[PDB]
This record gives structure tokens, sequence and C-alpha cells, in this order.
RNA sequence: AGGAGUUGAAGCUUGGUUCAAAGAACGUAUCAAG
């Protein structure tokens, strides 16, 4: 109820450190090998997760309830806006703490307000298992069909989302019916590949004078080069801007 | 004293202009949370 910007959903993060097993067992090489170094390694990992997770969630008023944390396990239920905006924060702070050599995978799920927590946790655990099945670092946005690498998600999806949010704000009457027709074409293009690309070019030059001279050609470029990213960018755009 | 021979011929048969715009994109109830 404090959120008054997006869709009334509850977003769920489950994360775990991948490849933690052989790194914890035999990670430090045999030449410069110490026992207290391993003690600092594991004690610093648990230390990081506990105190930096509480401080990173305290410094900005994130509407996130942490259930439990740890290296092996992480489970947080909150508003989906803060969960999505905090997953990149947690990934980058883990990369800074571990000097970006311990990988991390995660799974973001999104559920309605009154949903059972047991089925919630099982579904999001399934999502993050599908993320770690890719066998590298990745994340699933809301579904097992949308698996993205962390740099891919962060860079591609968030620059496309920020560009879309800059462009459709200054437009006075374009959204959101144009965006729904655009998503209809960009998900029909998976099966009927040619005619939806033709309809896409037709609509973009149709609304060249309306949505912008350069944004329409940018959408036409993005919808051929890195397509599947832009569908998720538009979907989370509407999920953010729904009143 | 009137007879014949032409009863229409050629040209254009539509030209250009916007060719679905804005809205809603599931809401609730058990499930859950408290």
């Amino acid at each position: 109820e404090e959120v008054e910007v997006g869709i009334n959903r509850l977003g769920v993060l489950r994360a775990d450190v991948d490849n933690l097993g052989q790194a914890f067992i035999n990670g430090i090489p045999d030449d410069y090998l110490s026992i207290s170094r391993t003690a600092t390694f594991s004690r610093a990992m648990s230390r990081f997760f506990k105190n930096y997770l509480n401080q990173l969630l305290a410094e900005k008023s994130y509407k996130i309830n942490v259930i439990y944390a740890g290296g092996d396990d992480l489970f947080m239920i909150g508003a989906w806006q803060d969960i999505l905006d905090f997953s990149i924060v947690l990934k980058q702070k883990f990369a800074d703490f571990t000097q970006n050599k311990l990988s991390i995978s995660a799974g973001i799920g999104m559920f309605r307000e009154k949903y059972p927590v047991a089925r919630m946790a099982s579904l999001t655990g399934d999502l993050e298992d599908a993320a770690k099945d890719y066998t590298k670092n990745a994340v699933t946005l809301f579904d097992a069909t949308n698996v993205f690498s962390w740099d891919t998600l962060e860079n591609d999806i968030f620059v496309k989302l920020d560009a879309i949010t800059k462009n459709f704000e200054k437009l006075d009457e374009t959204g959101k019916a144009f965006i729904y027709r655009l998503i209809d074409l960009l998900r029909g293009v998976n099966e009927n590949q040619q005619i939806n690309i033709a309809r896409l070019a037709y609509t973009l030059s149709r609304m060249e004078e309306k949505i912008g001279k350069t944004f329409a050609q940018e959408l036409y470029n993005w919808a051929n080069a890195d397509r599947k990213t832009l569908i998720m960018a538009l979907e989370i755009y509407i999920l953010k801007t729904r009143e």
C-alpha cells in the first residue's frame, strides 16, 4: 500500500552462490597456502552476507522483508520494484567484496498480494535452479523462459528501460497502446518471423513523426539485433508505469 | 421525277490524400500475511 507507482504485486528473490563447493574446499592454491587465510575467507563470506545485507537494506528504505540469508541460501519477499532494483545492487556489491571472482546466481519471481509463501518459495527456487542451469552466473526474470546473464540484464535491459522511460515520458499521447501493439508484434515474431518484422517496420515508419525520429529507428535496430531483451524491457516498463 | 452515304469519329475510364487513434491490459475471495 505504500507503493503507489506500479502493479500491486509482491516480488521474490532467491539467490545462492554458485561454484561455492570446490571454491570453499580447494580454492586457495598450494604454493601460497595458509589456514588462517581460509578462516578469513569463509568467516568473511558469512560476515558479508549478514552485516552488509542488513546495512545495504538499511541505508536505502527498501520495502523488502528478509526471511533468511547466507552463502548457500537467500530468500527475500518484498515489493517487486525494490526487489528488482536491489538484485543488481546485491550482485555488484558481492562482486566488489569478492573482487568479482566468486560468481552469483539468483531468481526473481513475482506474485500477487495474497499468495502462499510455501508455493512462493518453491516456485522461486525452481526459477533460480533454472537460472543456475543456464552453468554460469545468470538470473531469471519472473519465468524460466527469460534467463539473462547479470551483465546482460543490468546493461542491456536497464539501458533499454531507461531509454524507453525517457522517450515515452516526454511524449504526450503515445503510451501505452502503442507499446502493447509493439509487444504483440515482438512476441509474434518468434513463430512468424518475416511478416511481423515487416509489420514492425511499417508501424515504426507509421509513427516516425509521432514517437520520434531516432527512437523508432532505434527500436527497429534493437528488434533485430538483441530482440528478446527488448520484450522484457517493455514488459517491465508497463509493469512499472501501470497506475 | 430526286437518287446515294456518312448515323457518330478520336482521347481520358479515376487522379492524389490520410489506410485502425486514444483508454482499460485482469480485479477480487478462499490459499497467504498479520
